[PDB]
Parts: structure tokens; sequence; C-alpha cells
């Protein structure tokens, strides 16, 4: 009888992480940066800097000569504008090409001084590429599931989860509350061998709302937040999603731009959707506006 | 700069899965049981076998010589109710010797002809057991995680998508339709190395009914389910868990058997919870009434 | 253009290392047979106990149950003879297969308390067997190879260099002179995977007098290898294998029994091919001829 | 008790060769050098091509820079004497590091168009280099190594065996008989894992004569040995080394070239050990001498 691997079409070596480490080394720029935008974003979250996060980038890589393109221009951006805003590009996408691929962007990105973003959805591929990478996010289809906050524990930078497809709070909170703790769970070494990874759990983890079944960008939606956060006892500390289930994505600057103003200093991050999604013209606009608005939390 | 690994406090290699094949292979009639049991489950979830499933053991494995007892008993009552329950053991859990004490006490439970039932929380561990494992849950948790459905696609044998822990129907039907497609996860081969797994796709995933805010077992509830299975274009095929937030667990077993008996054909499978969590006495009791309800819904 | 693996027709995983000690792992009697058995063979060999090492076995294992049938009497001798002989079983061989084989019979013959003597051919086959191997052999084709002396200088067990194929004696002297001191090579963990290992060197190798153009056990030729060893700063210990190109085995027998007796207490070893290569009847009367001959030695 | 690696100071993973390969990928320049000259190679081996192989090359590379230096000037004679010469530079050495140091050496020299010879003394190193590889010897002391003559079967270039320390002839002539077959050998994938090696056999075996007891490069040593390759059926084909225990080079060169000149065709290939071992002034006068002889023995 064949009871195993009834239902796998094929199974094929992966390249040992080592592989991509070796062929893709950190150059001292980027090991450099990545250090220094996960610092800055520890600082910005417990609030010692009074600088916001913007992770900011394409819905998707499709074309990496557009990608360098856009991140030639972005860093341009985070220059200039590095005493209100901390910039961070989001990067998202053979799987061994794929990953040469993926690597060899992030590298270049982050050998140029642009700190970059992605999304942690499995538990294996953060060991190609998590060297370079200064922050994450944890899908809402992901935020309660038990590996993913174990991961989180582990993982060198901070994280943010995001709130449940329906709007739902406290799954963020309790994966917040868990990614603190030491955990353990199962994924492979640098040398690509089945392994247990024990962690020593993780306090730079911070909500995303991303909407839900209500836009959660309101004022009222970020108070109930942040005080079902006080009341689990974390820093009230969030980032809002201008994108996805949020929508428009220029109203919902406009709003929180002003929450910004008004002076709240809860709020810490945002994430914008930006293309060469909004235009290129669209997102220095918006850069400039969320500048404004943190400067004027410094006086108000 | 030490980006890498700052907060993993220690990761070591896990044996590699064809450690423990080779260790504890299946015998030519723990191979069977489990074939078989996957059939038989096969059968009752499209509604060929008039017989229900029955994934009945402990909260957890404590104490293996306790389980082994319980296993000798359960075979018993699996041998003389087999016209009418097809009885599946529930078993749930130096990482190295827990693999070794969970692969040994499998096989020799399927050995005995007791063919056995997991819950799958990640996507390294089935491939230590899974050759074991005649049905497997996906917890409410990580039933809208996708790569637990990917997971769940390409895994031998029949899975339950447990709705989520709020009592949301929808993400079990979608996990359902999306587990029966082509798709891809990361894990690792028999030999213990990072791997890219291309599966062919799962018909045999049901939901399971496990309670969410408020119960979800009784008739109304089953009715709704079955509804929203048929509109999504899906077998009306159900699962209903006894335990966990349906509580009382025999207060649950009465208005199920209940149901059987006026002959609903579309209740496939139930979930207990059992100790030597109900005793012994009461888990003979509640089995003999499932075998009962059997009976009377073949008359109707 | 293929310039890779044009002569390989075919590459294929073999089995790490621990999926071989997993599934046989050394009992607590194999593990005390092999600890005593490589104690005293050191002490035979640097002349503190005045028993002679025997390795005694097989042309080569065709048939596993006429090898432990061999073993089954040769255990009784080993009992019997033990105040003047210290007896060892030579136990020389789909390679997956091949090596379960190996491995158990090693395991069975420890087990029931008979220390066990190989041949070192590679870097890579020692990893599967050693820890049950009380003694080894590196042959006269590779007693002056680089891999072999560095081989030797990390193994775990006492290890006989052969004399050249033409009775050159300077290969072993310098193989000895060699194997005690720290080295590097090539080969995989006990996981399985690509590794250096750094050895500390071994002080317990010794020749062995297997023939050459003519044979070379007489009392002449072991004059003059124990003052080859003597000049080389080198304890003169000195082990003659009876088979070979030293042919008349018992006409050896006899020949060495007459040195031992002579109260020679530089030969410390003798090898003996024995089937069910001298048949049983045979391989008593040479034992026991032996034996005689070291308790003659202790009275000169 | 404690059984396993009492010899063992250390043991660590070394970088699987797949990370060798994805950092330092022949180019397509490297690759067709490595083609272009392991053909030539062959064609003069057999007769087909009446040019000298001449593998010539430092005692070996301490230093990359000037290995690169004496790469850029054989280079330019490597394409002037193109006509009359196959020239192969002769390239001999934290072992990972080592392992990166060596591959781009390699590499970068074939990426120039010079290819490159090396020493094989285990089954593992090979896996990283080879590739880059147009010409190997097996050593003196290997050359009667079982393991040795299986690795020679399975490599992708031609191979030297040279006669043992003493002079002997006999164990090269076996080692080409051998070669020739297919083998088995246990070493690595490239992914990192114990494997089994299945050989084709390698036609592309010679004798390498490099001297034992008193020099053998005399046109007397060099006709003893064609009949004892005819004898044994073996095209007579002969390299003959300048240095080592035929020594002085630059009086070997001349008799050679004598021999040359008087019309042998049995003499294929030559080395020589050579630096910035003989100066580089005196490395052009032997090249252009070889050359004259190979001219000469077009004619007469
Ligand atoms: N390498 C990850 C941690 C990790 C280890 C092992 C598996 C998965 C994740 C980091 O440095 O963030
Ligand atoms: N072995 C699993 C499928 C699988 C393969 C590899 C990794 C994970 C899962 C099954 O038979 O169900
Ligand atoms: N395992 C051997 C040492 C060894 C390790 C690795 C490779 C080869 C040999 C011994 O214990 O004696
Ligand atoms: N890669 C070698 C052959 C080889 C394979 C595996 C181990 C050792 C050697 C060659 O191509 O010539």
């Amino acid at each position: 009888y064949q009871n195993d691997d009834v239902r796998v079409k094929q199974i094929k070596e992966l390249l040992p992480p080592i592989a991509l480490l070796e062929k893709f080394p950190a150059t001292d720029k980027a090991a450099f940066t990545v250090h220094e935008a996960r610092h800055a974003i520890h600082n910005i979250l417990v609030g010692k800097d009074d600088r916001l996060v913007v992770v900011i980038g394409p819905c998707s890589i499709h074309d990496t000569k557009a990608a360098l393109e856009y991140a030639e221009r972005l860093k341009e951006i985070r220059e200039e504008l590095k005493d209100s805003l901390e910039i961070v590009m989001r990067v998202y996408f053979d799987i061994n090409e794929g990953l040469r691929i993926a690597r060899e962007l992030l590298l270049t990105i982050n050998d140029q001084g642009l700190p970059t973003a992605g999304e942690f959805l499995d538990v294996i591929s953060p060991q190609y590429v998590a060297d370079l990478m200064s922050w994450g996010a944890i899908g809402a289809r992901t935020t309660e599931s038990q590996i993913h906050r174990e991961l989180a524990s582990g993982l060198s930078c901070p994280v943010g989860f995001k709130n449940g497809t329906d709007g739902t709070i406290k799954i963020a909170i309790d994966a917040i509350n868990s990614a603190r703790s030491a955990h353990s769970f199962l994924s492979v070494t640098k040398w690509g061998h089945s392994a247990i990874v024990n962690t020593s759990g993780n306090p730079d983890c911070h909500i995303i709302l991303r909407g839900g079944k209500e836009p959660n960008y309101s004022a009222e939606h970020v108070k109930a937040v942040r005080e079902g956060l006080i009341n689990a006892g974390l820093i009230p500390s969030i980032m809002i999603d201008f994108s996805h289930a949020n929508s428009k994505q220029m109203e919902v600057a406009t709003d929180v731009s002003t929450q910004l103003s008004q002076g709240d200093r809860s709020i810490t991050g945002v994430m914008i959707e930006s293309h060469l999604c909004i235009g290129w013209d669209d997102t220095e606009k918006v850069l400039r506006q969320l500048s404004e608005a943190v400067i004027a939390r410094r006086n108000k």
C-alpha cells in the first residue's frame, strides 16, 4: 500500500539558506542600514522617538528594474524627511530562482541605505532574507496562528500583526502579548536541515489597523484600539494601513494627518501602497503631508 | 553588526524524518489499518457508507501506558460497533525524544488494527507521522491560514477544518474549497532538507463544528451549515466536536444522537474527549448511544 | 556545456548515519563489550597485558545466520580462553540495505559479548559502524595513503597497518608514526552533512605482517621488523596475519606458537581466516595452540 | 560508555558544494575552456593529436595575487605555443574560506582561457572544484588505493596515476586498468549529503613517471614502461614528471626533448614545477624546447 505522499505531485530540494547567504552576503552598509532601521523603529514604537514609521511600496514587485528605480527615488525622500519620518520600502512578492531574485533585490536596496520591509507568511522563508529585513507584517489570516506568533517571537526585527479580516482587534492584542514570550517552533537551520528553534521573545511587536469589516482608521477606532492595548498591559503603539480594506488612500492620509496634528502620539506608523496603488506624484504629496503632521504633533 | 538570529536562544538539528521511519517502520498491518481507515472515512464523508466516523480520545497523551491501555479497550469497541461506527483514536500531544515516543505510540496502536487521528499545527511535523494518520484536524486558529490550507491540499488523509473561534463558518467553507486545488508550500524532505512541496489537491476535506461564542451543534445550526455548504457547491458532510467551546459533552451526545435518529444523513462524524474529559464508563455509554442512533438512521 | 558528472551514472542519497544509529542503537551490553575490548587490546599492544589479541573470522560474511552461528561458537572459546587470548571476530563484507544488515549483525554480535573487528576502506562508512568496532585494519594498498593515516588518527579503536603488497615494512612504520599525530580530513557528520574532522591522534596503532614477495612471519622477519620499529622510536608491537600472502595457516600458527613459547613478547596479535580458510575443528585447534604458547611465554 | 568520537577533537559542517557553485558559478568562458581542454587532452592521450600535454605550475599556491600573475604570463605562452603544446596550469593547495579562495582562483583562471590541473587526495573535495578541472593526478601514495581508483573511474577529466614511491610501475598499470571499469564509492551530493556514487569508468587515464629509488625518465625506462602498457593491452601513453624524485629539471627536459625529437610518440605529456622549482626565465626555455621537440617529432 502507498500511504505516503499520495497527494504530493512533486517535492524538490530547495537551496539551503546558506547557499543564498554565500551568493548574496550582506555588505557592511546593508548590515548597518538594517541594524539602524530596526533600532529606529524600536525607538519610535516605544515613544523615545517622535517620528513616524512609514512602510511604503508597490502592491507587489513584478519587475526588478522598476523596483530599483522606485528605490532610488524613495531613498532621496527618506533622506530629506528623516527628521519627521523613518521611511522603509515594502518589498512583497523555479523557486530557487525566485529566492535568488528576491535576496538580490533586498541586498541591493539595503546596500543603497534604504531599509526594507516584508510579509512573513511561513516559518522557512525568513531563513533566506530576514538578515535584510528591518520590519515585517504577519497577515490578518495568520495573526491567530500559533506558529506565526511563535515565529514573531524569534524574529530579529519588529513585527506588525494585522487585525482579523472582519475587524477583530483581540487576535492582534493576544498575538502581541504572545510574541513577547519565549517559544518553540519547527523550521530549518541555515544549512537547510529540519530544526527546533527556541526563541527569546520579541518586545517589538505592535498592531496594524487594516480595516476588517469597517475602516478602523477613525480617531474613535484608534481610541478603542489604544484602550484595548492599554487594558492588556501593552504600549499603545499603532500602525495604520492606508490600503487593503481601509479602501481613498488620500482621504485616509488626510484623516490620519489630522489625528497626528491634534497630538495623537499613539499612532507610530502607517502603510502606503505606491506604484510607478497611488502614483509617484501623489506619493511625494502624501509623505510631505504626514511629515507636516509629525512636526505639528511635536508642538500641539 | 550582528543582525542574524538576535532573538534565537538556541537552534538544534531535529532528527530527519527518515530517522524515525527507519527506527519505527509501518508493519504490513499498520499500513493496512491506515489505508482502510482513510478509504472508509472517504466513503462515509461522501455518503456511500451510512456509518458515522468517531474521533475519540484523551484531551492529551500524558503517559503512553495509559494511552496503550485506552487503545486496547477502544479497539474492542471499534470491533463490536464496526457495523455502525468507524472508530479512530485521537492521539494528541527533548523534541527528538518526543518524536520517538509519538511515532512509536502511533505505530503500536495502528499495528493493533486501531486507526489514529491527529492535529496538524505545522508543515514540518507531518513528515514524521502522517504515514500513520488516518485523519487530522486543522484548528480553529489556522483554518483561515493559507499555509494550512496548502498543507491540507497535500496530505494523504481526510482533513477537518474547524470553524473560527467566534463561530464563523465561512473560513472552513473557503478552506475546504481551497484544499481541493493544487498548491505549493515549504517544508522538508524525508531526508530533512528544505523543500518545495507541490500538492495534487485533497477532495476529502469537511467542516468540524466546535462551537464559538455560543454552541453550534443544535439542529438549526446544522441546518444553516448544511445550506451554507450546499450553496457553496460542496457535499453537505458535517462533523460535530462535542468538546471545546460546545462545552455537557453527554448532553451534546444526546442532542446529536437525536438528529441522527431523526434521519440526518448530513452529520457524518463526531469528536469526543475521553480519559481513564469523561470517564471510560461514560465513554462506552455514548458510543453505544451513537451506534443506536446510526442503526435507527438506517431505517427511516 | 555539460562539464559536471559526465562519468557519474547515478548518485543517490545514502541514509545519514543517524538513521542507522536510531534504528540499531548500541545496547548497554554492546557498548560495554566494545569499551572493554578496546581497552584490553590497548593493554596488550603496549605490553601491560601478556595475552595475545586474536582477530579471527570468515573470509567474508555472505550469510548472516551462518555468521551468527559462528559467533555463538567463537564466543564460548573467547570465554574459556580469556586468561590467555583476547578473541575478536572479524566481520568483513542496495547499499542502504547493506548498511542495515551490517550494523544489525555487528550489534547482535556485540550484544552477545563478542567484540568485532573490521577493515576501513573509506572515510565515510566508519560513521555507520565504528561505535561497534573494537579494532580495524588499513589494508596493504592504503597503508601509504594520507587519507587513511588521517582516518586512523581519528578512530576510536586500535588500528593495524598491513605492510605493503611487496613486503615493504617502512610504509607501516611511517603510517604508525603519522597516525599518532593530529590531522584533518573531509567526511560527514552523524547527520550526513559534508564535514571537516579534526583528530587528536591515535597511539594505538601497530604493524600487521601479512607477507609480500615471500612470507614474512618467521623469527628473522620478526626480528628485523622489531628492530625497524625500535629504531623509529616505536613500541615493538607486532601482529602476524596467518592468511593472505603468508599462504599453511596452521604451519604459520605452529611457527608463531614457537616464537611465543621461546619468549617473544613483541608478538602481540595474530589474524586467522576461518569458516563454517580453515574449518571449525582446525579453528579450535589453533586457538588452543596459541593459548598454550601464551601460557608458556609467561613462564620463561 | 563513551565509545563515539573519542579521538575527534572537533567536527564541523563544511559548506555544501552547492554553496560554492552558487557563489562562484562557471562563466560561459570557464565552462568552454574546461570542455575544450579536456577534449584536447583526451585527443593527445590516445594519439589523435601530436601535441604534448604540459602540466606546469607552482609547487603550491600560497598567494593568489602571485598565482594570477603567473597565470597571465603562462596564458600568453599557452596561446603562442598552442600548435605544439597543450598547456595547463597546475593549481595545488578555515577550510570553508580555503574552499572559497580555491574555487574563486580556479574560476578566474579558467575564465581567462587557461585550463587548470589539480591533485585528488580525497573523494569529497572534487565536488567543490572538479567542474573547473581539466586534468588531475592521483599521487604515488594513493595509486594503489581502491577508493582512489574508484574516484578516477567517475571523474569528468583525464587522470594520471603516478608510479609508486619506490619506482613500481605495476600499480599504475593496474590503476589504469581498474579506473576504466564502473565502480561505486561513498561521498556527498552537491547538496552535501552522504551518497553512493556509481561511476561509468574513465578510459582517459595514463601513467605519470615521477621517479622512485632512481630516476625513471630515460629512454630505456620509457621503453620498459611502454612495453608493460602494451602487454597489458593499454595505450602506450606516458607522462613524465620532471620534478619530485626525478630530481636537474632542465637536464630532464633535455633528455626528454631528445626522445621526442628521435620520434617517440608514446611520450604524450610532461609535468614541470615552476614559480616566478625553476624560475620564470627557465620556464619559458623548457616550454619552447619541448615545443621544438614536438615540431621535430612531426617530421621524423
Ligand atoms: N533567521 C530569523 C529567525 C528564524 C530562524 C529560524 C527559522 C525562522 C526564523 C531572523 O534572524 O529573524
Ligand atoms: N507526507 C504528507 C505530505 C507532506 C509531505 C511533505 C511535507 C509535508 C507534508 C502526507 O503523506 O500527508
Ligand atoms: N566515528 C569514528 C571517527 C570518524 C568520524 C567521522 C568520519 C570518520 C571517522 C570513530 O568514532 O572512531
Ligand atoms: N563531480 C566529479 C565526480 C564526483 C561526484 C561525486 C563525488 C566525487 C566526485 C566530476 O564531475 O568529475
